[PDB]
C-alpha cells in the first residue's frame, strides 16, 4: 500500500510504520558546518574487486542491482565501522526535475539523485537477521550532480528498457560498482534507519562529500520506468525520495576537514 503518492507517500508511512516517527530516521540533513570533525575515524574500505552481480529488478519503489552476498565478495569495512559488511544490492532515488531527487541535502541543498550501496553485518549472517540489529546494516550514500556522463553507470541505464514496470527482471551479470564511486572517499556518517518501509533502525550511514555526475540523458532514463505493473496504467517512476526527517539526539561526524 505504501508508496510516493498524495494519499500513500511518506507523510503517510506512520500508519503503518509507527516508527516513521522514531529516535533515529533516516535521511537527514547533513548542516556541513555543525558536523564534529573525528581524527579517529578511519578511511573508508571498500573492496570490491570479485563483485558479482546477478540481477536488476523493478520493485515498484526503485530499480535494484542484485549481488551474491553469500560470500566476502564486495565488502565494506573501516571507516566508522567495527565489522566486516557485505554488499548485497543498490539502488536509486531520484526526482522528477534535476532540483530535486536526493534523500539526504547538504546545508539543505538537495541533489538529482542519491545511491545507495545496502551492506549487511557478516556477524549476522544473512540480511533478514542484520535488519533486527542496532549495528546491522551499512549503508553507502552518493549524490548524484546532472552534468557530464558516468560511463560507469550506462550498462545500467541500457538494460531499463527491459524492466519498465514494476515486477520485472533482468539478468545483470559482471556490473561493476567500483564504477560509480567519487574520486574521494571522504564521509560524513550518523546512526540511522531505512529510508522506505519497514524503516528499521539498524543502519550506519556513510555519506560521501563529493558527488558523481551524471547526464541529462542518464537520469532522464531512470525517469521512464513505472510505478505500475504491466497491466496497469502508467504513472511514471519519479520522486521515489523521502524528505529529510528530524535528527534528534544524535551528531553527524566527519572524517575530512
Ligand atoms: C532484501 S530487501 C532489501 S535489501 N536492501 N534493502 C532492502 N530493503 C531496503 C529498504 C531501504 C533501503 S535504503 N533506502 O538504502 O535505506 C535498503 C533496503
Ligand atoms: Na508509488
Ligand atoms: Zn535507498
Amino acid at each position: 500500500h505504501w508508496g510516493y503518492g498524495k494519499h500513500n507517500g511518506p507523510e503517510h508511512w506512520h500508519k503503518d510504520f509507527p516508527i516513521a516517527k522514531g529516535e533515529r530516521q533516516s535521511p537527514v540533513d547533513i548542516d556541513t558546518h555543525t558536523a564534529k570533525y573525528d581524527p579517529s575515524l578511519k578511511p573508508l574500505s571498500v573492496s570490491y574487486d570479485q563483485a558479482t552481480s546477478l540481477r536488476i529488478l523493478n520493485n515498484g519503489h526503485a530499480f535494484n542491482v542484485e549481488f551474491d552476498d553469500s560470500q566476502d565478495k564486495a565488502v565494506l569495512k573501516g571507516g566508522p565501522l567495527d565489522g566486516t559488511y557485505r554488499l548485497i544490492q543498490f539502488h536509486f532515488h531520484w526526482g522528477s526535475l534535476d532540483g530535486q531527487g536526493s534523500e539526504h541535502t547538504v546545508d539543505k541543498k538537495k541533489y538529482a539523485a542519491e545511491l545507495h550501496l545496502v551492506h549487511w553485518n557478516t556477524k549476522y549472517g544473512d540480511f533478514g537477521k542484520a535488519v533486527q540489529q542496532p549495528d546491522g546494516l551499512a549503508v553507502l550514500g552518493i549524490f548524484l550532480k546532472v552534468g557530464s556522463a558516468k560511463p560507469g553507470l550506462q550498462k545500467v541505464v541500457d538494460v531499463l528498457d527491459s524492466i519498465k514496470t514494476k515486477g520485472k527482471s533482468a539478468d545483470f551479470t559482471n556490473f561493476d560498482p567500483r564504477g560509480l564511486l567519487p574520486e574521494s572517499l571522504d564521509y560524513w556518517t550518523y546512526p540511522g534507519s531505512l529510508t522506505t518501509p519497514p524503516l528499521l533502525e539498524c543502519v550506519t550511514w556513510i555519506v560521501l562529500k563529493e558527488p558523481i555526475s551524471v547526464s541529462s540523458e542518464q537520469v532522464l532514463k531512470f525517469r521512464k520506468l513505472n510505478f505500475n505493473g504491466e497491466g496497469e496504467p502508467e504513472e511514471l517512476m519519479v520522486d521515489n525520495w523521502r524528505p529529510a526527517q528530524p535528527l534528534k539526539n544524535r551528531q553527524i561526524k566527519a572524517s575530512f576537514k
